């Protein structure tokens, strides 16, 4: 992720202590998600907060195995976090340990998990019968709704988000969708949706081709790789480019504007809707704006 001013150096962002909380009122239990160098770990925090809440959060930190390039990727993701302001549809900050210790960051606990998992498990769930409720359309186009919103705050805020997909979208209370970066509590080295190109390991199959040719991070490439997200949601959650393998053949084809095939779930303005979020030419894809107002319709019917 990277916030327009050219871009803005987030090590030089502030750290305000609003947000310290004692790391001895944690109490930890189980790991969430982890990487190399970094973990969220599920906690009780007591007192946390104006109204000294007593909740289950989730807690970012490094592992034993971090030095200190990683310890400032995790204090960039705080000041981030605290600098963009909070949004229903995005992961919120609820506190951070920054003294007496390693730094810890509070934030809100999803208890359903990443929407990814989430529509493969209930996929799964919902064949179970033959071989609570289900799914219905209505619920894929809140979900997509959901995160529009939280992409279009982003956006508002000059952020451009660099990762967009399921697996950085979680489910809170209520399947409210949130947008989200796992980052360091991602496993990306053995993780097959994150492909060597060149020093570093990117999402290719969710990036807009101006990213992968000239290294350029817009909206409107978040706006792309959107577009990929709405495919996996209406897949419910199939893998893009299925059975394609990553090579200069398929960067050639994306770039002459070969596009995935209508997904088994979307209806027709859902498919147009991913369609022109891959216009080739970036100015031409719809803003986050423009996708939440199309979107809020469709859902609210
Ligand atoms: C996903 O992103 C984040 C996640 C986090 C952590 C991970 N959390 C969870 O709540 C959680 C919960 C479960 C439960 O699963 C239970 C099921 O398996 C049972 O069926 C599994 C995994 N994770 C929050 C922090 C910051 C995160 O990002 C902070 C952030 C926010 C905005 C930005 C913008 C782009 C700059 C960057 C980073
Ligand atoms: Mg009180
Ligand atoms: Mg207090």
């Amino acid at each position: 992720w990277k916030i327009i001013e050219t871009f803005i150096d987030p090590t030089q962002l502030p750290y305000n202590e609003k947000w310290e909380f004692p790391r001895n009122n944690l109490q930890f239990g189980k790991t969430l998600g982890a990487g190399a160098f970094g973990k969220v770990v599920e906690a009780t925090a007591f007192g946390l907060g104006k109204e000294d809440a007593v909740l289950k959060v989730a807690v970012k930190m490094l592992k034993s195995t971090a030095h200190a390039d990683e310890k400032e990727a995790l204090m960039s993701e705080l000041k981030i976090m605290s600098h963009l302001g909070q949004h229903e549809n995005i992961v919120n900050l609820l506190g951070a340990c920054t003294h007496g210790g390693p730094v810890l960051v509070i934030t809100e606990y999803c208890c359903y998990g990443d929407l990814l998992n989430f529509l493969r498990r209930k996929a799964e769930a919902m064949l179970g019968p033959s071989l609570g409720r289900p799914l219905e359309l209505r619920d894929l186009l809140h979900f997509s709704s959901q995160v529009a919103q939280g992409m279009a705050f982003l956006a508002s805020k000059n952020c451009i988000h660099r990762d967009v997909a399921a697996r950085n979208v979680l489910l809170t209370n209520g399947h409210v969708a949130k947008i989200g970066d796992f980052g360091l509590a991602r496993d990306i080295m053995n993780d097959s949706n994150y492909i060597v190109k060149g020093n570093a390991r990117l999402p290719v199959k969710w990036m807009a081709p101006e990213s992968i040719f000239d290294c350029v991070y817009t909206v409107q490439s978040d706006v792309w790789s959107y577009g990929i997200l709405l495919w996996e949601i209406f897949s419910l959650g199939l893998n893009p480019y299925p059975g394609i393998l990553v090579n200069s053949k398929f960067y050639k084809l994306v770039k002459d504007g070969y596009q995935m095939a209508q997904p088994a779930f979307a209806p027709k303005n859902i498919y147009s809707i991913m369609q022109a979020c891959w216009a080739l030419e970036p100015t031409h894809r719809p803003t986050f704006q423009q996708i939440c107002s199309f979107l809020q319709e469709q859902a609210q019917e």
